[PDB]
C-alpha cells in the first residue's frame, strides 16, 4: 500500500544478513518481539504493547525478559543505520524476517509504530507467562491479551525454533530436533513422543524418552492435558499449511495489539 520511511528492501536484507551470522538470533527475534507486545491487558486497556517499552526499566528487568538484552543490543546496529524507522517497527519486523528466514510464513508487515518515550507507560511486572504453570494461567495470560483457544495453541508453536538456556529462564535445551526450522514440530514432538521427568534439571521440566535431547515445560505439555488446547494441538501436528497460516495471523495480530495508525507495507 505505502512506502516506509526507510529503506525497507535494504533493511529485510541487513536483518537475514545478521540473522545468517549468528542463527540463534532467529528465535531471540521472535521472543523480542513476543514480549514487547506480552504486556497489554485488554480488559485494563494498559501496558503499552508494541511500544519497544522494553528499552526502559523497570520492564528490562523482569525476570521474564531476562536475555532479551541480546537481540536489543543486536538490532541497535540497524537503528542506526536506518534512522527513520521506530524501535517498535524494527523489533516486529525483524521477528517477521525471522520467522520467514528460518522456513516460516510470511507475514503482511504493518508499519508506523510509536515509540515509548519514557518508562512510565510500561506495564507491572506479573504479565508475562510462567513455565512452571499449566493451563488455568495460560488461558488467563492469553485471555487478558485478547486471544482465544485456538490462537493461543498457535502463538505457542513458535516452540518449534530456538531453546531454553539456563543463564535465562533456569530451563534447559531446545523442544525439537531443529531448533532452527520454523514448522508444526513443536505439535509433532508434544503429541509422539513420551515425556518423561528430567530428573536432573532443577526447575521442573520433561524430556522425550527416545533420546532425552529435547525438552518441554509444563506450560507446554498443558496444552495435552486441557480438552480445549489439545483439539488445537492435534490440528496443527496434522497440518503444517493451517499451522502457518493461523500462526501468522495470530502473530501479526499479537504484533498489532494497542496499535493505530500503521500503513500496510509493499513487497
Ligand atoms: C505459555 C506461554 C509461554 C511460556 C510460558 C513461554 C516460556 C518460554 C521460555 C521459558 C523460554 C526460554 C527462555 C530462555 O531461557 O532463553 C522461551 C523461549 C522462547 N519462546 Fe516462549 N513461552 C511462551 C509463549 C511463547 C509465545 C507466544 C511465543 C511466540 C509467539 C514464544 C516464543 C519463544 C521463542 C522463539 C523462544 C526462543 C528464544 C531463544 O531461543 O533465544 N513463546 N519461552
Ligand atoms: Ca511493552
Ligand atoms: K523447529
Amino acid at each position: 500500500s505505502e512506502e516506509p520511511p526507510f529503506d525497507i528492501r535494504a533493511l529485510r536484507a541487513d536483518i537475514e544478513d545478521m540473522i545468517s551470522e549468528k542463527l540463534e538470533l532467529g528465535p531471540s527475534l521472535i521472543r523480542l518481539a513476543w514480549h514487547e507486545a506480552a504486556s497489554y491487558d485488554c480488559f485494563k486497556k494498559d501496558g503499552s504493547p508494541n511500544s519497544a517499552s522494553m528499552r526502559f526499566k523497570p520492564e528490562c528487568l523482569y525476570a521474564g525478559n531476562k536475555g532479551l538484552d541480546i537481540p536489543r543490543k543486536a538490532l541497535e546496529t540497524l537503528k542506526k543505520k536506518y534512522p527513520q524507522i521506530s524501535y517498535a517497527d524494527l523489533w516486529v519486523l525483524a521477528a517477521y524476517v525471522a520467522i520467514e528466514y528460518m522456513g516460516g510464513p510470511t507475514i503482511p508487515f504493518c508499519w508506523g509504530r510509536v515509540d515509548a518515550k519514557d518508562g512510565s507507560v510500561c506495564g507491572p511486572d506479573g504479565r508475562l507467562p510462567d513455565g512452571s504453570k499449566t493451563q488455568s494461567h495460560v488461558r488467563e495470560v492469553f485471555r487478558r491479551l485478547g486471544f482465544n483457544d485456538q490462537e493461543t495453541v498457535a502463538l505457542i508453536g513458535a516452540h518449534t525454533c530456538g531453546e531454553c538456556h539456563i543463564e535465562f529462564s533456569g530451563y534447559h535445551g531446545p523442544w525439537t530436533h531443529n531448533k532452527n526450522g520454523f514448522d508444526n514440530s513443536f505439535f509433532t514432538q508434544l503429541l509422539d513422543e513420551d515425556w518423561v521427568l528430567n530428573p536432573k534439571v532443577e526447575q521442573m521440566q520433561l524430556m522425550d524418552r527416545a533420546t532425552t535431547k529435547l525438552m518441554m515445560l509444563p506450560s507446554d505439555v498443558c496444552l495435552l492435558l486441557d480438552p480445549s488446547y489439545r483439539k488445537y494441538v492435534e490440528l496443527y501436528a496434522k497440518d503444517n499449511d493451517r499451522f502457518n497460516k493461523d500462526f501468522a495471523n495470530a502473530f501479526k495480530k499479537l504484533t498489532e495489539l494497542g496499535t493505530r495508525n500503521l500503513h500496510k507495507a509493499p513487497a
